[PDB]
């Protein structure tokens, strides 16, 4: 309850799923948390539930929303120590020929440029506090995924951007790291599975993609985020895998012709 | 002179630098090559110089230019076997706070979406020929670079997109690979160095960033591209490093406090 | 003080350096710790200093020493939750032609087979407790190091072995992870630097190999180990980098000929 | 037929499987090849079949055999340009608790130290010719494999050793690279499958572990080796994946508990 006491954290997309798990983990570590989300429902309830968390409506694709998010965080709490760029989306499975450049641009706006924009506006305050940035990327940025060309590209960009910014901000004492989750059971996972012919079979395949035989939990991503913020003082530019071992070994991906 | 005989290759940004080296390597392997570039000067001369290469003016950020590039390649040569997505740019060094979302969008349009667009329009023809895609990414997508947040992000996206598309096109027999060059001596390298306070010192630092103690040549990237196209039939989704060992070992990147 | 309460941890090479930092971190988390070392001096003092830590003399290259280490841990504390395989050595810099197969075998015995042997003897007890294995590898297993062919090979083996065992033990609920430190200021670092022509210059080069501009501390590796043991329940087979960003960007490793 | 004309290549384990494919590829490129193998049957026949290849009986675990291999290569052909360290073995699947330290030592002797020993004895001659080293590692050194702790560890060591030696030999102009094959259809693959309850099912699983839906061929590893030797002059310390995409995407490796 004291690992991150006295610190102020902003979590984007904090109203449900991984983001809400990260919010809870930081509150449990003693921090004050600003929950950013484009939707009011989950985040407002979380603000009522958790002493030490407050909700600010903010769409990270809207630069003026993000400017207000940062200025209100500083006005209300007087410092900013950690930004967790969690807001993002995975579209339904799409074959490459079914994608469009305009859909790709829109997904880049959320998954990549929203992370870029908040980070940029927050960095002057993170420099003052020797704070840190945590980006939520994805394992599939590293290893690929089927029927997800735009999504995979956006997460490869987030992971690479994390390393570039880590280099640039290292002289100023600001660490920049990312977490790459694998299959985490969240409302997005449940929504995507419900679109499939056999949702239950899709969910079973998702569980068995991990050597551990289950999906991950938001709380497990949250613990990884609290570690990076509060105890990983010699880590910058890392990609922390929270995947249950999905990237390990041979599997079903499809004699020598 | 026969490793890729009878095949038809499109090289974007083929008028100078790495692209021209790739053009030359494919012509030397027996292929017919379409040189795409937004600038006429280098590519037109290359078409006069090389029997088997022709020049088509085409800005890869302009979807209708790219549509015409593909339709003219098919009209003139009757097949398409390999697309090399080489067109790209590295801006001058820029501190993160000096970047803009709009500059970032513009660089994504070239380095990422131009590659996406040509690949999409070419894939129906590559399926017919069991052809392949070669994207020119960058080592710094993998390891980061200072003062280059947008550039690094675009190359992380290209490398990840390569793996996603490799998965999607594997059932159709179309391989998708990338080359990640390190420091290659090209007109872009020379132009960026000339902007620096001490261009000669910048160039010396660039040479010594490699264990091999020199920069790479366009011809060396070209040989790697010809290998991927013509002889790497069990390679898909790989990132072929052509970096002189820059990613190896400890170096100068900046007692325990 | 409660994150790992009630748990029992064995740390090899725990008498000084990173190992002692790991011992301290686990004691501070509420665990009981068995300090294994081949030398009595540091570990015996640490046992007097820390309530909750005890010292067992044990050379991890001697199978019967390791058998007794495990049986005494169980006899004295009734369970085993975590094994930290930290014992290892880095020889002085050696050019490849100055190495020997017999020196290579000896270093494999310590850095690789000692880790293998303790893990094997501990796994029946870790299965009962759903415990975990933490191996201390090295960044240079991943990126290489000059004048260290045998050492680098042993750490590449440890990191790979970690992933293999993670796969094998996943059905039994036992996680297997590794930490790859970069330059950590330890008595070994100080001893190796003292052998060099200009020890102070060697130490300065070591600090500047990190974007953060300093070396790491044993306490920072220890915090990473406590995270992996106590809060990383969806992590198995990962390589957690604790390197200060040394693997990022271009540096001094040595125009196109 | 001229890419590697006038050059002299040693291939260990060249009598069958991948090694024989590499021998054939180098002969087809114009090189003279010394086939090293511990067994006479395949290699002697290959020497009769291929003008430009000769067979030398040599067990790479026996230092005096390897000394004679190098001295006879120089005596008979007057130079040495490339060493391909292909000899190696994969034991039958073994659960971790079924392995032994002594079995692990024996596999290290072949897969790791045999590569080390030939490389060491060859390097004085490779320096004179600005030649290169190609080690045959494995994809599973990078991603792990089930029931193969010793094997995986040996290949992680080979890949890491490749990078270390690349650093050390870069000032002398000698490149050191590795190839990491995935599932390649070889007599070893066929022998291991025949040990399983349902060999045909094991082979089908092996094919489907690749997005390409087949296993690789020795000839495909051979083409990769010829590329590294003859045309990859700015590549050193790389790991060239010849895996059919097995490392890409999610698969079958085994809702959030
Ligand atoms: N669930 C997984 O398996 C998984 C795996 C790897 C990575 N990720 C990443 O984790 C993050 C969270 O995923 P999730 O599964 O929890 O998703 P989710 O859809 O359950 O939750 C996302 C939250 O972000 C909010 N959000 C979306 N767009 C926003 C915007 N423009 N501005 C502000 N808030 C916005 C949503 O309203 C929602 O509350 C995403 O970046 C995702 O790419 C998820
Ligand atoms: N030079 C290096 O060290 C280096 C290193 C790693 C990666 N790369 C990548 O290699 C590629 C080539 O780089 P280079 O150094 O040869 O650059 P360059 O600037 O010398 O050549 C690039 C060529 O692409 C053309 N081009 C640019 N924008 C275009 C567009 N919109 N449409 C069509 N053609 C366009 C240019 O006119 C030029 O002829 C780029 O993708 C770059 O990111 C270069
Ligand atoms: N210091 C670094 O920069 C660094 C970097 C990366 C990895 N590592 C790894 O971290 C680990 C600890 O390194 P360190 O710098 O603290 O070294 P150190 O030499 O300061 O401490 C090592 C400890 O292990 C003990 N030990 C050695 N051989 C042993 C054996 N056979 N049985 C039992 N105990 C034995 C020593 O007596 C000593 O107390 C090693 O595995 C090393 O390879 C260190
Ligand atoms: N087959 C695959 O799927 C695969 C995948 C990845 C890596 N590899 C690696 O490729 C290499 C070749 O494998 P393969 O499948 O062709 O095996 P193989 O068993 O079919 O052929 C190996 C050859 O090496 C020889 N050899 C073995 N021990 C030797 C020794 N001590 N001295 C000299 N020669 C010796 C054998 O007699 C044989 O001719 C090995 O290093 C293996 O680990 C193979
Ligand atoms: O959101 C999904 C996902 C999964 C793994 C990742 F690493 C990641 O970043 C996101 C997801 C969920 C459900 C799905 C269902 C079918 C197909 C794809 C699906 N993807
Ligand atoms: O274009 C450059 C570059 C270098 C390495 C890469 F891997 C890459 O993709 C591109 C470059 C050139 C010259 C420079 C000069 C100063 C700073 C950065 C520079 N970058
Ligand atoms: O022990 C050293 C070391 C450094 C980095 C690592 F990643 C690692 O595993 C071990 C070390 C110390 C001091 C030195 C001094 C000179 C040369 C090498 C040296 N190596
Ligand atoms: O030799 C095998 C192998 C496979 C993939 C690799 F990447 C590698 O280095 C070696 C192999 C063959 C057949 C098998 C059959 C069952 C289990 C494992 C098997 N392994
Ligand atoms: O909807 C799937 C899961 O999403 C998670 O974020 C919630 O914490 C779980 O209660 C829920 O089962
Ligand atoms: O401008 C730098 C270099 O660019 C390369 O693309 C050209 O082939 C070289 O002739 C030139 O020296
Ligand atoms: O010897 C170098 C360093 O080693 C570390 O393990 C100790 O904790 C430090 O007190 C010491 O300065
Ligand atoms: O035994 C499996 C395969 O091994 C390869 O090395 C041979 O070239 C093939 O003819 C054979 O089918
Ligand atoms: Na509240
Ligand atoms: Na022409
Ligand atoms: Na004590
Ligand atoms: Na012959």
């Amino acid at each position: 309850g004291t690992r991150y006491a006295g610190k102020v954290v902003v979590v984007t997309g904090g109203g449900r799923g991984i983001g809400a798990g990260i919010v809870r983990a930081f509150v449990n570590s003693g921090a004050r948390v600003v929950i950013c989300d484009k939707d009011e429902s989950g985040g407002r309830a979380l603000e009522q539930e958790l002493p030490g968390a407050v909700f600010i409506l903010c769409d990270v694709t809207q630069e003026d929303d993000v400017k207000t998010l940062v200025s209100e965080t500083i006005r209300r709490f007087g410092r900013l120590d950690c930004v967790v760029n969690n807001a993002g989306h995975h579209p339904p499975p799409q074959r490459p020929e079914e994608t469009s450049a305009q859909g790709f641009r829109q997904l880049l706006e959320l998954n990549l440029l929203g992370t870029y924009t908040l980070t940029k506006l927050a960095l002057p305050y993170l420099r003052k506090s020797q704070g840190n940035v945590i980006n939520i990327s994805s394992l599939v940025g590293a290893i690929g995924q089927a029927q997800a060309v735009p999504y995979v590209a956006t997460k490869g960009a987030v992971t690479a951007m994390t390393k570039a910014l880590a280099l640039d901000e290292s002289p100023y004492g600001v660490r920049v790291n990312c977490i790459s989750p694998g299959n985490i059971w969240t409302p997005l996972w449940e929504e995507l599975a419900a679109l499939m012919p056999d949702p239950r079979a899709t969910i079973r395949e998702g569980m068995l993609a991990q050597p551990l035989g289950r999906m991950g939990q938001p709380a497990e991503v949250g613990a990884a985020a609290v570690f990076l913020a509060s105890e990983a003082n010699f880590c910058t530019g890392i990609e922390l895998l929270v995947t249950g071992g999905a990237e390990l070994g041979y599997g079903c991906k499809a004699p020598d012709i």
